[PDB]
């Protein structure tokens, strides 16, 4: 376990423009009523009945760095602070270079800051965080930024012509529902070696199990994704039993012991098999998918910006992250406020 | 000076993608649009210096690509993949937005549901950053057998770029712009890096020093079916820090251009290597290249010319290896190997 490594600032961006699910379904409805569609999978199934959408023009790049100024701010340091700046989002402007180079070009940061991109769907903010934890036990920097900023503009705009075109079939429908449950928004952490942030919350880290033969199950670019939603929901869970379970191992975890689950948001049916499969009392479950939708890998830190901000949480509260990803692979970490 | 301790590189391999691209080749299909611009130079092969280039099949991803390179990567390391404790994608092409191109690779390997995975992305230089964290996890005895790997699939982008240069309306611009697609290339590496104590005479990674220059992160603009370079910049700006690196590299690993055995160096042009060599008093006969053949393969060059050095008898024991890198960002890393 990690000894050294506190959280110095967190952030979060809400995307700006509300499209509710009741919106959606009255572009749909022609569709629904060729197909015989009587149901409001979106609203009454899903649990997602509205999600957030940029401006046009904005980049994953430029969300990330709205969310990075605040993060800084919040942990109280200039941007020449930083030795490491990693960007975990699975939207991306471009192959080469990393974004996390175009975000750090925003920033003005030193000629000593490493910069790269991880990439693991929804996981990859965890992933980001024990990359930077360790080089930070090290003592190879003292200050890291950790960046997410995620963009559904495209993804929307294209899939809901598809699904209103006179040829779509219900195979194509089902196959591509999924998109329709994503959701703008940017998440930014900063982390740091914890004798310079002593009131500081602490992160333990964790616990990482993968299933990667179902790496099939959700496939997806800016412009289209493509999701087995049964197969995942039921694979998905299965994973995080697993992990749950070498968590309780590892960590000493036992469910009345914790005081918050911060979970990946993807939907209600999702996070009730979840919760009921070890009795977690879903008060201490934070939900936003309800309002936002699915923001991937940003979705945990933006609930843990949004349980800061409440002023929620007290001294010694032991938070459980459970992180999640198509691969899949699922990764479940403490902090200490 | 935190480098590394007890941390090997237990396997190596490189896939040599099959399908020959002679540059002679392209300038047939761009001659009129040549003629058209003035152009009277060959550009790719006596100015760039690049002569071919190899491609894949269509069908070939760069996951495909990158699970070759690791299966000989493990048999050259003679272990199973139920040793691999930690996956790493390095490449810069990718199979989707998500999941990470790392999850198919280890799903076609079959990896345990203990083995930890994901991708990172750098441009030219993130398989040295994959090295530098699977080292920090090996060092910590977290784990004790890592894969780092990477597939380059330049397919799509000479497809593309060859129609939109060989149309009636193509501009000046463009072309320039877009002429640095032209010298990329295919291929594939794959190293198995493990705790020092499993494998007592295989070779040793120390790590290095990074330097970087973020405010250049438009000069080189890449997707899978376009890339947009200024070349002339490009090669100002990475010596520029390269000389920054350079300094750090003398202060952390100590070194003497003359005291090392080989410099195993990113390329992306010729005439960019010869300044850089120039710049710095390097050794040319200490300096692999395969630009002339095999053109630019991103962040698997180095590691391709480390594996085709080592398969040539080139490294022998104690011979103190530097890996040297500019990548688009701009960012720069100088790491050190003992053989
Ligand atoms: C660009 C990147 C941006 C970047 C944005 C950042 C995100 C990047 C990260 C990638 C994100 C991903 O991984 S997204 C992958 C995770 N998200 C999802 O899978 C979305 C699915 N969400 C869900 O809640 C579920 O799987 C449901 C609602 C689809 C099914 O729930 P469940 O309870 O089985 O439902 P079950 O009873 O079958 O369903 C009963 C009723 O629902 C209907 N139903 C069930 N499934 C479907 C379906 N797939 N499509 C239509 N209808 C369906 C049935 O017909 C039936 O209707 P009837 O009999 O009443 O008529
Ligand atoms: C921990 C929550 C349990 C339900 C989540 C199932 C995993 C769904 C996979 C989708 C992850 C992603 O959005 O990349």
């Amino acid at each position: 376990l990690f000894q050294n490594v506190s959280i110095a600032g967190l952030a979060h961006i809400d995307a700006p423009h509300t499209l509710t699910s009741k919106e959606i379904n009255e572009r749909l409805q022609p569709t629904y009523d060729r197909l015989g569609i009587k149901t409001d999978v979106l609203g009454d199934v899903a649990g997602i009945h509205a999600r957030r959408l940029w401006d046009q023009d904005v980049q994953a790049s430029d969300a990330a760095t709205q969310a990075a100024r605040k993060a800084l701010i919040d942990a109280n340091i200039g941007i020449e602070k930083i030795g490491l700046l990693i960007n975990t989002s699975v939207s991306r402007d471009y192959l080469e270079p990393s974004t996390a180079s175009i975000v750090s070009g925003n920033l003005g940061v030193s000629d000593h800051c490493m910069t790269f991109d991880v990439a693991n769907a929804s996981l990859a903010f965890i992933n980001g965080m024990d990359i930077a934890a360790r080089m930070l036990e090290r003592g190879e920097i003292d200050y890291a930024l950790v960046v997410d900023g995620e963009t559904a503009n495209l993804v929307y705009e294209k899939t809901l012509e598809r699904m209103t075109s006179p040829d779509v079939t219900e195979e194509e429908f089902r196959n591509e529902l999924a998109a329709l449950t994503l959701g703008c928004g940017a998440a930014a952490m900063v982390m740091a070696r914890s004798e310079l942030v002593p009131d500081a919350p602490r992160y333990k880290g964790g616990v990482t199990r993968s299933a990667t033969e179902w790496n099939k199950l959700c496939r997806g670019n800016l412009d289209r994704m493509v999701t087995d939603t049964r197969l995942l929901l039921i694979e998905g869970i299965k994973l995080a039993q697993k992990t749950f379970v070498a968590a309780k191992q590892v960590l000493g975890w036992a469910v009345e012991e914790l005081d918050q689950f911060v979970i990946h948001q993807v939907s209600r049916p999702h996070t009730a098999a979840f919760v009921k499969s070890f009795g977690i009392d879903p008060a201490k479950v934070m939900t936003i998918f309800g309002e936002h939708g699915n923001i991937g890998p940003a979705s945990v830190p933006i609930v843990l910006s949004k349980l800061k901000e409440l002023g929620r949480l007290k001294k010694g509260d032991r938070i459980a992250l459970l992180g999640i990803g198509s691969g899949l692979n699922c990764s479940m970490a403490e902090v200490v406020w």
